[PDB]
């Protein structure tokens, strides 16, 4: 009477836990869909009410064990009873060790969900500062500024590194469980290489933006001397020029012995102009070098902005800087030789 009442209660309740079994099974076989945060938090939930009612079916099972014992101490129906018992028993303790380490598989998963998420968010502020800086320096002072800007963007990515770290260790966490959920449960991991692939991938953009910032800022550190060299060069030539354009202006346009004086003045002022040939070619080269890494840094912009994904042309300024320079002093030259060979016949 106890004995068969013991034996049926005990299939039953094997029976439900096979059935939370073979839920708990088909869950852990689903890979997250389009909304990975809110389904693992849906899923974590479900599974803590799985592990609950798992929990419940272990208080029938103490129970009819109890009661079975009973009876055996008192029976051709007892290798049954005891074959039934150490049935539900086993079946138990799987359904137990599987609702645990699921989750423990869903609650490691959700950190790196969060982890790469957050990550994601980071690396898209430090692209944007790049991205959007697409004006070079054209001036000491704004060379400096965007000098700032860069040295502040280095200090607040390198803070970062312990997120990225974390995601790591979440990542190889995740690993771990999964691999003893395989080894311990015989179901493969459905869902880790998706962040092994998203976590991989966010530590690239983020080594692509550690390295584009101190390329970039050592681009400027060469623009910027180039910009001093050439500075240093046309400032001091453009003066020159205007300074020696309103001479010539007031010597040539201002009896025989004035003659010889304008004469000499014009004839010493070509000697003058002509000592001027090197420090114009001087200025040129620094200018092409200046000009030079001011297409350097252009193309460093456009190149990283197009990997992720004009208002005008920064060394057009410059040239049209040389263009002035060679023109009037080749002008210059001209006009003061002209106005010799005009004394000259006279």
């Amino acid at each position: 009477s106890r004995c068969q009442r013991c034996i049926s209660e005990l299939k039953d309740i094997r029976l439900q836990l096979e059935a939370c079994e073979t839920r708990t099974v088909h869950r852990l076989r689903l890979p997250l869909d389009k909304e990975p945060a809110r389904e693992c938090a849906q899923r974590i939930a479900e599974q803590q009410k799985a592990q609950a009612e798992v929990e419940g079916l272990g208080k029938g099972v103490a129970r009819l064990s109890a009661e079975a014992e009973k009876v055996l101490a008192l029976s051709p129906a007892a290798p049954t009873l005891r074959s039934e018992l150490e049935l539900t028993l086993g079946k138990l303790e799987q359904v137990r060790s599987l609702s645990a380490i699921y989750l423990e598989k869903l609650k490691t998963i959700s950190l790196v969900i969060r982890g790469t998420q957050g990550a994601e968010e980071v690396l898209r502020a430090h692209e944007e500062q790049l991205k959007e800086a697409q004006a070079v320096p054209a001036t000491l002072p704004e060379l400096e500024a965007t000098k700032a800007s860069l040295k502040k963007l280095r200090a607040q990515a390198e803070a970062q590194q312990p997120t990225f770290d974390a995601l790591r260790d979440e990542l190889r966490g995740a690993q771990e469980v999964g691999e003893r959920l395989q080894q311990r449960h015989g179901e493969r991991d459905v869902e880790v290489e998706r962040w092994r692939e998203r976590v991989a991938q966010l530590l690239e953009r983020w080594q692509a933006v550690l390295a584009q910032t101190d390329v970039r800022q050592r681009e400027l550190e060469q623009l910027g001397r180039q910009l001093r060299y050439y500075r240093e060069s046309a400032d001091p030539l453009g003066a020159w020029l205007q300074d020696a354009r309103r001479r010539q202006e007031q010597i040539q346009a201002m009896d025989s012995q004035a003659v010889r004086e304008q004469l000499r003045q014009e004839q010493a002022l070509l000697e003058e102009i002509e000592r001027h040939g090197e420090k114009v070619e001087e200025c040129q080269r620094f200018a092409k070098q200046y000009i030079n890494a001011i297409k350097d840094y252009e193309l460093q912009l456009v190149t990283y902005k197009a990997q992720l994904e004009k208002v005008q042309s920064g060394s057009e300024s410059v040239i049209q800087e040389y263009v002035d320079l060679r023109t009037h002093y080749s002008e210059l030259t001209t006009l003061t030789s002209q106005y010799i060979k005009f004394i000259s016949e006279t």
